């Protein structure tokens, strides 16, 4: 019931860089991730354009951040487009081989880690601050799937019967034992509008 | 065999404050479209990864920059996914409604003009320089045509039996007669390293 997969070798490398490399600004993470998030609204949204009954597994677009001190994790949920079990697979649905390059290469002419967006492999940067991450995602076109690694060169891909959402995705990073300050009601509100104040969808911090 | 269409309402009050709005900083438009390039660059890559035959109209993936001082144009070339006729009808495959709607909003909280590639509608800001846009495009899936306008509420679609291209989007700006500092070879290359210089693919900028 439980696939295992190796990561291609130029994003295994990235990984390791990511967790590696001395770098304080970890806080761009949020920006990232958020972003991604806000691409995948636009997605369904065009397609709805022309066919409206795509949007018939849930009318909003929306973005929910979710902290939880008790597990020690904060959950960023979109009802965007989604992901089908191939897209999972192929580096959840990015150009990573080729991306990671330009990015390598690119720390070659003195750009710093937080450029890491403008390569189109963003959703790693979650490793500065997650030990695991677990990305959940259910695509109009297939069922629902868990994703799940914690870096090590391997990932793998379950299909999920835990919770039905209808459409979109859920990225639970569970954080390093050092970086619970993104659990923060203030510490999360400053982020949001420091980095992501322009975003077209409503962003809704859950409190606890 | 020509077909005239009304702009929505929403993208036809972008482009009048596009085109009225008194405002210098004027080089954007080049970082937007050669971005947007880029993102159909990156589409047809994503796509060749599981389908290797979508590359067989062209193998290559590139953006060139193409002035003539002659017919006072200069050309942004990519071998991108492309348009179908559908998507040039649809504010060219952007989400132009809601997009100009948050941009809008977006002048309400003090932002400027240069943040419109945020927003998903950077397209047009073409219209800063250009006093007619060409864009001929061909996706596999579809013929050549070639989409056009002045602004004035209204554009046109006709098919196109020019050049065949084989893959990819040509933006023709036909620029103002005061704006002929972008077809400089000095100028052009400037703006390309002062906004674009860590763009994954390879841009010639062409000599006359
Ligand atoms: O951070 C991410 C990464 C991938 C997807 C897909 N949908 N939403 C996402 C968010
Ligand atoms: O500036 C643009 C706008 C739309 C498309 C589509 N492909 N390439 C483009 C460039
Ligand atoms: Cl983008």
């Amino acid at each position: 019931e439980v696939e295992t997969f190796a990561f291609q070798a130029e994003i295994a490398q990235l990984m390791s860089l990511i967790i590696n490399t001395f770098y304080s600004n970890k806080e761009i993470f949020l920006r990232e991730l958020i972003s991604n998030s806000s691409d995948a609204l636009d997605k369904i949204r065009y397609e709805s354009l022309t066919d409206p009954s795509k949007l018939d597994s849930g009318k909003e677009l929306h973005i929910n951040l979710i902290p939880n001190k008790q597990d020690r994790t904060l959950t960023i949920v979109d009802t965007g487009i989604g992901m089908t079990k191939a897209d999972l697979i192929n580096n959840l649905g990015t150009i990573a081989k080729s991306g990671t390059k330009a990015f390598m290469e690119a720390l070659q002419a003195g750009a710093d880690i937080s450029m890491i967006g403008q390569f189109g492999v963003g959703f790693y940067s979650a490793y500065l601050v997650a030990e695991k991450v677990t990305v959940i995602t259910k695509h109009n076109d297939d069922e629902q799937y868990a994703w799940e690694s914690s870096a090590g060169g391997s990932f793998t891909v379950r299909t999920d019967t835990g919770e039905p959402m209808g459409r979109g995705t859920k990225v639970i990073l569970h954080l390093k034992e050092d970086q619970t300050e993104y659990l923060e009601e203030r510490r999360i509100k400053e982020i949001v509008k420091k980095h992501s104040q322009f975003i077209g969808y409503p962003i809704t911090l859950f409190v606890e």
